[PDB]
């Protein structure tokens, strides 16, 4: 999927999780996630807590990649 609006959308189906559960979660309104998923706001300001609210990596439910933690 890779894109901000396809890889975001794809965990959230994957965690049967709603918009609004993951801005509650993340700190902000859903009409804010909603702007990613939509495919209007390709750079977040809130993109970590949307990351560790729905239990992924910012550059993959941003671009399809996962930070190569393990070196």
């Amino acid at each position: 999927m890779q894109t901000l609006s396809e890889r975001l959308k794809k965990r959230r189906i994957a965690l049967k999780m709603t918009q609004t559960e993951l801005a509650t979660k993340a700190g902000v309104k859903q009409q804010s996630i909603q702007l990613i998923e939509a495919g209007v706001t390709k750079r977040p300001r809130f993109l970590f807590e949307i990351a560790m609210a729905l239990n992924c990596d910012p550059v993959w439910l941003q671009y399809g990649t996962k930070r190569g933690k393990a070196a």
